[PDB]
């Protein structure tokens, strides 16, 4: 089963949303809330929101560590987070109290198949 | 549709494999080929890979970036892509000249679907 092979890849990556560990980037909201997040996903999934990344955040340096840090302004936490839930793991079944806030972020960050599920 | 979503994941990240953008660590096959792999897959899909890597890997460093290199020892380097290409995609479609030593990776490395794909 192919089935059950993809539902466990989607549980794993699913797994490396907001997760810190291996993380090169992080979104920060306007509520101050950093979201973690990783460029090989970004990457992959979203070339508009990688060049956003790579043409507008600024580096910050924790523990001697260094990531890149963007501000995500004019959304929620809660959104920008579903919003990378989706880049990880494409799953459609997203709140409908977020569907405004999603669909300009598909929309600004070239996510067509979800400014398509967004209504 | 859900199954689009996924259809454009699975392509997405397919187009990672062996891919050097973003690598952070290698396997170097018995022939002396390496193949480019991202320890974000590794760890969301596969801990005991993960563990091989900080376990068995040394660093080499190119072009003043640094890398983690590993000898992945009596394997076809064409077995080596195809389990990679599973850890990133989840395809099963396997090609069954290889099924012999993906089973062996798979079993080595904790990977119980795929050793039952194999049979």
């Amino acid at each position: 089963r192919t089935l059950l092979s993809l539902g466990l890849l989607v549980a794993d990556f699913g797994a490396m949303v907001n997760n810190p560990h291996l993380s090169d980037v992080q979104f920060q909201t306007d509520s101050g809330e950093v979201l973690y997040a990783h460029k090989f996903v970004l990457y992959a999934r979203c070339p508009l929101l990688i060049q956003y990344v790579n043409n507008e955040g600024f580096s910050a340096v924790e523990d001697g560590v260094l990531t890149q840090r963007v501000l995500l302004g004019d959304v929620s936490t809660e959104a920008a987070r579903t919003f990378l839930h989706y880049l990880y793991t494409a799953d459609t079944g997203l709140p409908p109290g977020l569907s405004s806030e999603l669909s300009s972020l598909a929309h600004r960050f070239g996510v067509s198949e979800l400014v398509h599920l967004c209504e």
